[PDB]
């Protein structure tokens, strides 16, 4: 729609920002490796940042802040993950552990963590701070439980790919000077990471063997084995976008974005089919 | 002088027990092992001390110690990351991946829940003051890997951050908002001077082929005796602008003297060890 556009848009935005980032960072020696675990990226979380916080009402520069920390904090964790399932590809690079070691990124990782947080907070203050702090503790109980994946495949995904969606909506509620929709917003970023990680894991399915899958995505394996794995994730995604659906009729969105707004779960859901 | 030590150390051993059953869901990357890698207590006793000796409660530092020693436990672990030679086995090697796994997870959950323990217990000033210094923590790591960076500089953030920390947050603790600024110095000094005392601990009783990180940078005073003249010359150096700035601050009464005993008591406690 007009949401490819301004994802387009929003992402040299936020590429731009991250190089201003990199140069201006006094710690000339961190420069080097933070810009490779940066340097690319689709930058979705981002422009969802970007893109409620107008949809708000807001000011579109008001959300760089935020726009620039969410992507720094996903960066830093698919620099992670990357050592966990010890991958060494990130889609057109080797993976930062393989060029400087599981040593270095990791540290560079509680660097990046930290940095972003003061981003945050320098935006837009301590509630907004305290929401990121929960939501990054949320995220390693997420790791956690994706460990024992036994079961709460929804609520396990919500907090491990999910946490950073509610960042990315909910910091649009300060950026947008609309704090009242706070919950409202933590809500919306939560049925889309819902949505984004169960469609995630299906096309993982359908796109690698069976037995390269693990994580989460290993949970679904019950449906797979049966021909009903996409009976179960239909299923998933028509209960949340309801959710969602509803959700955004309950909140003071612009009239002329209600269209854009109320077809993101497509966005999210048929780019990632896309892609495989 | 160690009247409090012995009988806090026994707090916090205690305190961190409550916790550490409070999460017993963490066992399964082994969190006990990061919590209790470090028995000595020092810098969360370091943060009980310097509390009450401004008249707060011995409870209002609860939360800094425990959450202090969470940090450094976090810390430690990071120095458990493995690099992967890729000259090992296939078995060998899966068990070193699952450790820096286990990092890794305990890292990214101890870090926000001690920051939110120091947040609940003191507010957001003296949250946003925490994450600044583990932020300069993690600094000090990536320059310990290598560069002959400045020494000194590269000390402060290492050890140092670490030990403005639990100084600074007995200021919040002992509600002397305005020492605040007084005890980040505190800890800074102190802390180049355990990690000074330390570096040299293994250049006396480690290996020859060990030794990394910021002792490195001493390669040019082990190979000629002027190791330990290096040592003692910035022990008193740093020991100075210490024993200044104390009286400066407005500690109290009843407990002025131990305090300059310190900076004494920091490096005998490692020198004694080995």
């Amino acid at each position: 729609m007009s949401i490819i556009e301004f994802w387009l848009e929003a992402k040299a935005t936020i590429d731009r920002l991250i190089e201003q980032f990199l140069n201006s960072n006094r710690d000339w020696d961190l420069v080097d490796i933070s810009s490779y675990i940066l340097k690319d990226g689709k930058r979705f979380r981002g422009t969802l940042n970007m893109f409620f916080t107008v949809a708000l009402g807001g000011d579109i520069k008001d959300s760089y802040g935020g726009a620039l920390a969410i992507e720094i904090l996903h960066s830093a964790s698919l620099a992670l993950c990357d050592i966990v399932d010890l991958d060494a590809t990130r889609r057109g690079d080797k993976a930062a552990w393989v060029v400087y070691g599981n040593r270095k990124v990791i540290f560079i990782t509680n660097y990046l963590i930290p940095t972003a947080l003061r981003i945050i907070q320098t935006s837009y203050g301590d509630d907004a701070l305290n929401t990121s702090i929960e939501l990054w503790k949320d995220t390693s109980v997420g790791a956690l439980r994706d460990m024992y994946d036994n079961s709460d495949y929804i609520r396990t995904i919500e907090l491990k790919t999910g946490s950073l969606f509610k960042l990315s909506t909910v910091l649009s509620a300060y950026a947008s000077k609309h704090y009242n929709t706070k919950q409202q917003m933590l809500d919306v970023g939560k049925y889309l990471g819902i949505i984004y990680q169960v469609i995630d894991d299906f096309v993982d399915y359908k796109t690698k063997k069976v037995e390269e899958i693990d994580g989460s995505a290993k949970q679904l394996f019950k449906y797979y084995r049966e021909g009903k794995l996409e009976e179960y994730v239909r299923s998933v995604y028509l209960e949340y976008k309801q959710k969602y659906d509803e959700l955004i009729s309950n909140i003071p969105f612009q009239s002329k974005y209600l269209s854009e707004i109320r077809s993101l779960p497509e966005f999210l859901a048929n780019g990632l089919l896309k892609e495989a």
